[PDB]
């Protein structure tokens, strides 16, 4: 099985090669990490197994979720301290994902009910919604867009975060430039309206991204710093006119990265649409996934350093990333959520539990949480 | 239960609500109907039950699976009847499904050569593909966007195969306005691109839907058709950018085609979208559901007559559909294929064969298509 040939990691000795995909769940009330999230994270650890945490908020700007645990306090590292303990505990590495939504939020989300920031004006439309503190579904606002010296501003709230991680115990961070959110408002060009340096061309696009990346590489190395990026996905009207273009651009900007700074990344991690394959239609079982896999194949090639694919895989598809070299790790979402035990699941081939999409974002400490069944 | 109780549908006295889904399933060898396809809708035929052909082709150019039954020949009508026939001794009422696929095509289905015909100059993009006569999946090509001039003998199509229907024996009609094939490449504002009076305007995306029923009405009469659609659906990139305004604006035409006629048309049947998209998403998922059961109550809600419901129903929610008002009939597909008795498995709460989707779609008259078994 390649899924558990070792894999080295920068220093990190892997024992295998199914990662922890970072996931928003909700259970660090009030913004604190919370007992059960030790225990979450606890089940999931494995011996040499990679963990990436929920994504985190940097700042009191930067949450569009409720009870998403923060780093950016002295309260909150404590509490992430006793989390990292037991994971470590187990011999696992972990990294924590470092997340500003941008214009995806609320202003029952915001210091004072301000509006969220972004590189534009132009609010989310309402092809999307957002989760309320109440469970309902809510209406993305017009953010307000931020000027050069707020962005230097923003760019410290990660550096600080980041070291903040370290101060944790953390074995890195990874940055969230995924999904539509801050830094995929400046990246994608279908949000990015901007005429300063950060908008118009792909350089000027790249700008922000690079900026904090290299403000937390700076900070505590580029060995602990890994990178998340889904230019093909177009989550919250995130589209870009060129996903292949945009994702090389980004790539290049990484390698630069890596050579001015003389070290490597931790990796790049990249989620790429999957399109499910419905099955009461004529077609919808003869699809081909070609297309989007001869993409992330090209970012895979193009970045000098460990890539991490993402978003739709299973035990048999994580196989064969791994068996092409498509992928040196496979980070699982969904299936991990209701696997405790998915890493030895995986390796036994056994079967999976299914997971209750109703409880991924509700609140209590054990339910649809750390009351998944382990292999019995 | 509900689905049991009976239901008048025109002047079709039917005794439960199971209906036959329309599916292609390729037994009839080079477009002629087969004795396999009497003995397959014989054996799931019952009394007073609502059966529903696979999709058959309205011209010689109509096409986009192997081996799919016509209606545009005498030969094809000849042996249509015999169909008809048997399923009429077992007391089943039986329409006639009339499918054109449009941009949905390949050359070796173009008896002339020809590219498809569509709406539009876009091809069904990569990440689909279209099954070969050997069974292998081939490339949609770039389809051709018809003239102003061609539809009306697009439309004459149509309105020859009602006719064809209804000498075969047929108690009716349906018309194929669904899943992305060439009613709905007129429909959806994501592959109508034309600036002619076809296009722009909802009203002006509804004509073709609207001529195409018009003329089978006029043909045939209201009583004997049936229409399909399917307003939010991800097959064959037919998507639209207010499916519920698309909706509402086919059902109130076919309410219009029903005043002006003075007779209601059979019924509307809708497909159940399932959105499953954006599933590896932070928010994808939200708010979706409750979106997709607001589009199909608002359009039964709206549509004056009988409303079939489709797509992804299981005996449990065929029953709270029916409950709850939501629709009048419920058809099924994949557990009809599997289960010739479905409607006796349904009533007694039976177990359930499992289907295989390997022979769907192959030419055997038996294996997969009539050797699936009864109750004991
Ligand atoms: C409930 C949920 C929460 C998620 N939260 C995050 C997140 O905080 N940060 C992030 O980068 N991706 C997040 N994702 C995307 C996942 O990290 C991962 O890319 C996706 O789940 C992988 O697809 P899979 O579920 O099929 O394995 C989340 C996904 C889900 C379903
Ligand atoms: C093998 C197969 C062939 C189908 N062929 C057609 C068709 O020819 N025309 C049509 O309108 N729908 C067709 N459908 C869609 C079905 O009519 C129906 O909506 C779907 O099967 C219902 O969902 P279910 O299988 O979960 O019951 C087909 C579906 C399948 C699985």
């Amino acid at each position: 099985n390649p899924l558990f040939s070792p894999y080295k990691m920068g220093k990190f000795n892997l024992s295998h090669r199914v990662v922890l995909a970072p996931m928003t769940r909700c259970r660090a009330l009030n913004n604190i990490p919370q007992a059960a999230l030790g225990e979450y994270y606890e089940q999931r650890a494995t011996a040499g197994g990679f963990l990436i945490t929920e994504g985190t908020m940097i700042s009191p700007t930067s949450a569009g979720f409720p009870h998403v645990p923060g780093i950016f306090t002295k309260e909150q590292v404590r509490e992430w301290k006793k989390i990292v303990d037991v994971v470590h505990a187990k011999g696992a590495v972990i990294f924590c994902q470092l997340w500003h939504v941008g214009r995806a939020s609320h202003e029952v989300y915001q210091p004072a009910g301000a509006a969220p920031i972004s590189s534009t004006e132009k609010p989310i439309s309402n092809r999307w919604r957002i989760l309320m503190p109440d469970g309902t579904h809510g209406i993305y606002p017009k953010p307000r867009a931020i000027g050069t010296y707020e962005i230097s501003q923003v760019v410290e709230d990660y550096r600080r975060s980041a070291l903040n991680a370290i101060e944790a115990g953390f074995d890195g961070i990874e940055i969230h430039g995924a999904h539509g959110y801050l830094i995929d408002q400046f990246l994608k060009d279908g949000i990015n309206d901007r005429t300063d340096e950060y908008g118009g061309s792909l350089a000027n696009r790249c700008k922000f991204i690079t900026q904090v990346v290299q403000a937390v590489v700076s900070a505590i190395g580029a060995d602990r710093v890994g990178v998340r990026v889904s230019p093909a996905i177009d989550h919250l009207d995130a589209m870009d006119s060129n996903p292949l273009s945009l994702g090389l651009a980004v790539v290049e900007r990484l390698n630069k990265i890596q050579l001015h700074s003389g070290s490597k990344l931790a990796y790049l991690h990249v989620t790429q649409p999957r399109y499910v394959a419905y099955g009461q239609t004529e077609a919808g079982r003869l699809g081909s996934e070609e297309e989007e896999a001869r993409l992330m194949r090209t970012l895979r090639n193009a970045y000098q350093g460990t890539f991490i694919c993402s978003g739709g895989y299973t035990r048999e598809l994580g196989i064969e990333a791994v068996a092409q070299g498509d992928a040196d790790l496979v980070s699982y979402g969904r299936l991990f959520i209701s696997n405790p035990d998915l890493v030895m699941r995986i390796k036994l081939n056994a079967p999976l539990n299914k997971y209750n999409r109703k409880t991924f974002y509700t609140q209590d400490p054990v339910v649809g949480y750390t009351d998944y069944p382990f292999l019995q």
